[PDB]
């Protein structure tokens, strides 16, 4: 059985000093996704297009209008905010370390600490995914979904996205200088 609680972030305020932490890493995000469309063969388009493979989007982040921005920017502050009501700590304690190419996190390395961290902040991403996906098949007239258990009865296989999320925040987190506690 499944009953979804994802963290109150509604009122949780993220500190000013973390918004250029906020906009490196959305820039970041944007640059990867934009990496993967490249190597498939994408481009910039004036339209979404599936076939031509075009997207509007396919462009420097820094050319983003704030709403365009925002679609990166959101779900960071909503993973922020989450660490926040659970009293983690976030403070920069070091110096940090269209052809888009992203810094790769492939050779960033997690304690075992940050790593059991990924793992509250993995289980919150599924709990809000189950909690709105419990809301939208209620809206078109009921029904179920295999995923709809809680977090930790997941297979490795189904906790894998949820766990690179978690970790690729808390990498580029550790990259731009940044202690993670609790
Ligand atoms: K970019």
């Amino acid at each position: 059985n499944f009953d979804p609680r994802p963290v109150e972030t509604l009122n949780v305020i993220i500190p000013e000093k973390l918004d250029s932490f906020i906009n490196k890493f959305a820039e970041y995000t944007h640059e990867k996704w934009a990496f993967d469309k490249i190597q498939n063969n994408w481009s910039y388009g004036e339209n979404v297009d599936e076939e031509l493979k075009t997207h509007p989007m396919l462009r420097p982040y820094k050319t983003f209008s704030e709403k365009d921005k925002e679609i990166y920017r959101w779900p960071i502050k909503e993973s922020l905010k989450a660490m926040i009501a659970w009293e983690w700590t976030i403070e920069k304690a070091r110096e940090g370390e269209y052809n888009p190419q992203p810094p790769d996190l492939s050779g960033v390395t997690l304690s075992r600490e940050l790593q059991a961290m990924a793992e509250q902040l993995a289980e919150n991403y599924h709990n809000t995914w189950g909690r709105k996906k419990k809301q939208e098949l209620e809206a078109k007239g009921g029904g179920t979904h295999p995923l709809l258990v809680p977090y930790d009865t997941l297979t490795a296989k189904e906790k894998a996205r949820d766990r690179e999320k978690a970790q690729e925040l808390l990498k580029f987190l550790q990259m731009n200088g940044y202690a993670v506690t609790r």
